[PDB]
RNA sequence: GGCGUUGCCGGUCUGGCAACGCC
């Protein structure tokens, strides 16, 4: 697979449809597998499906694959799981709805997150029940942990990596610079950027940074 | 088997192994 019949669209590629329904057979047993084993799960991570049978195609066309069958009603996409078209996690009915509702807490609270302790508070939660719940929303990409108290809406970090992007256009920028162009405030920004640092998408040059 | 906790590992976690708890 494949040249560049079943067509794609990536800038068109042929792959002989022999191994284009060859590649859509494999997928429906891995993720029937993984819906099977881990049913409180949202998915089996897009690395590790491509890792395990697309390592071979490149990555932009790989993306496009998983496009298509999502487009045909397929797959179901997530930041960063594929799950299969009906699959539901078995949670309980409170449970389901306590992940719409911590999503948008997430979502709303956006460069101004609470912390975990709040949460649990307001939700009125165990730990543990609240970390099965966060660490599901982490599996499938919606938050991002920042460090141990800050968790992220994917939307609000991916904004503000723009603005970063922005900011550090101009040249290397100050945390209180980095502050004012979110306007948010120092308890936000130092484990935003801290954060950012670790995955290597700005690095700290004294009190400086930029934009790897 | 999952899921949590704790411990341990491998610089690290969208982890791995073991014990324990609940399912
Ligand atoms: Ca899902
Ligand atoms: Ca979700
Ligand atoms: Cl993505
Ligand atoms: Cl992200
Ligand atoms: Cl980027
Ligand atoms: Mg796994
Ligand atoms: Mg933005
Ligand atoms: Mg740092
Ligand atoms: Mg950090
Ligand atoms: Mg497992
Ligand atoms: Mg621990
Ligand atoms: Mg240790
Ligand atoms: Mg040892
Ligand atoms: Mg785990
Ligand atoms: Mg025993
Ligand atoms: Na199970």
């Amino acid at each position: 697979e494949g040249l560049d019949v079943t067509l794609l669209r990536v800038d068109l590629y042929a792959i002989s449809t022999e191994r284009y329904q060859a590649w859509w057979q494999a997928v429906t047993r891995a993720l029937e597998e993984f819906h099977s084993r881990y049913p409180l799960r949202p998915g089996l991570a897009r690395e590790e499906l491509r890792s395990r049978y697309f390592s071979r195609l490149p990555a932009r066309v790989y993306q496009a694959l998983l496009e298509e069958w999502s487009r045909e009603g397929r797959l179901q996409l997530a930041a960063n799981t594929v799950a299969l078209a009906g699959f539901t996690p078995s949670f309980s009915e409170t449970q389901k709805k306590l992940l719409k509702d911590l999503e948008d807490k997430y979502r709303v609270s956006r460069w101004q997150p609470p912390w975990v302790k709040e949460v649990a508070g307001s939700f009125n939660l165990d730990p543990s029940e609240l970390e099965e719940l966060l660490h599901y929303l982490v599996r499938e990409g919606v938050l991002v942990k920042i460090n141990d108290e800050f968790y992220w809406h994917r939307q609000a970090l991916g904004e503000a990596r723009e603005v970063i992007k922005n900011l550090a256009s101009t040249g290397p920028f100050g945390l209180a610079e980095a502050r004012d162009a979110l306007g948010s405030s120092r308890k936000y920004v130092l484990p935003l950027l801290e954060y950012l640092d670790q995955v290597k998408f700005t690095r700290r040059v004294g009190d400086k940074r930029v934009v790897v």
